[PDB]
DNA sequence: CGGCCTACG
DNA sequence: CGTAG
DNA sequence: GCCG
């Protein structure tokens, strides 16, 4: 009665078993800071599956049957229901190792081999990191110049006045082209890390070459506190109360025959997207990425009007973006 | 056992 | 290497 | 870590 991909049922944002599935989730980060990415995908994907559920787990029994539930996912949900707590998970919250990794990687520049080679070479704290500048690039500079702002959540409040800021510019950039929220705000996020948008234009080919022009107008406005094509990784200036705060805002540019491909990617989740890619090729025979959808055997590409259309060429029920928070 | 999403900057 | 969902 |  469970699907065992995650593109063929239907995850909302809020469930039935937040804290099964937060307990899954640490032990997939910290199976990713090991290097781990199928152990990671395990762990995601009996996660995803708790929330796709309609009622709370209350006993072991109620996992018999559902796909990515082994012995060890098992043991984890049996310990919560038993004890509140799993010693596992709680081993991993506390260690030196889970919490730096955690700290480094979120930085913006930083990722898993460079957060690792930095633990490995003895740092622990970003003041570690700003008291050896050397060792960063200006990606990494601005990401740590940037980053108590950066983990403050973005609100949907944040997003409306950000979204008019940016269309401004793109209308000057080339008038006509639009502006489309993305991630997950699209998906009914209250909160956020960033904003994500995605830019075309009506008539296919007038989007060439946009992005440049767009964010040329964005840094004469004052807004750019740090950038640098089709997508572009921005921190901008965003006003607050009496002053601003830094805000990570991704930029895509697409021509609109690639515009459904691109809605569907960027509007994720991230692991929605890698199983409906999984499910794509490997039940399908056809390949997905955010620009298009590949037969490799009559080796044409799926034309789509809609995301209704990929999720019919895919023979997939359709879900909403609500429903994608896998 | 092989496989685990698929791109761009 | 970083970034994205 | 789990599916197939
Ligand atoms: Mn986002
Ligand atoms: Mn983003
Ligand atoms: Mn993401
Ligand atoms: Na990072």
């Amino acid at each position: 009665w469970m699907p065992a991909y995650a593109c063929q049922r239907p995850t909302p944002l809020t469930h039935h078993n937040t804290g099964l599935s937060e307990a899954l989730e640490i032990l997939a980060e910290a199976a990713g800071f090991e290097g781990s990415e199928g152990r990671l995908l395990t762990f995601c994907r009996a996660a995803s599956v708790l929330k796709a559920l309609p009622s709370p787990v209350t006993t072991l029994s109620q996992l018999q049957g559902l796909p990515h539930f082994g012995e060890h996912s098992s043991r984890v949900v049996q310990e919560l229901l038993e004890h509140g707590v799993c010693e596992e998970v709680e081993r991993v919250r506390r260690s030196e190792r889970y919490q730096t990794m955690k700290l480094f990687t979120q930085i913006f520049g930083v990722g898993v081999k460079t957060a690792d080679r930095w633990y490995r070479e003895g740092l622990r704290t970003l003041d570690d990191l700003r008291e050896q500048p050397q060792k960063l690039t200006q990606q990494q500079k601005a990401g740590l110049q940037h980053h108590q702002d950066l983990s403050t959540p973005v609100l949907r409040s944040d997003v409306d006045a950000l979204q008019q800021v940016v269309e401004e510019a793109v209308g000057q950039a080339l008038p006509g082209a639009t502006v489309t929220l993305t991630g997950g705000f699209r998906r009914g996020k209250l909160q956020g890390h960033d904003v994500d948008f995605l830019i075309t234009h009506p008539k296919e080919g007038q989007e060439a070459g946009l992005l440049p022009r767009v964010m040329c107008r964005l840094q004469d406005q004052g807004l750019i506190l740090y950038h640098q094509f089709e997508r572009s990784f921005c921190i901008f200036r965003l006003p607050q109360p009496g002053s601003w705060k830094a805000v990570r805002v991704d930029l895509v540019v697409a021509p609109v025959s690639q515009f459904p491909f691109a809605l569907l990617g960027w509007t994720g989740s991230k692991l929605f997207q890698r199983e409906l890619r999984r499910f794509s090729r490997k039940e399908k025979g056809l390949w997905l990425n955010s620009h298009g959808l590949f037969d490799p055997e009559q080796k044409t590409f799926f034309q789509a009007a809609s995301e209704e259309d990929i999720f019919r060429h895919l023979g997939l029920e359709y879900l909403p973006p609500e429903q994608r928070n896998a």
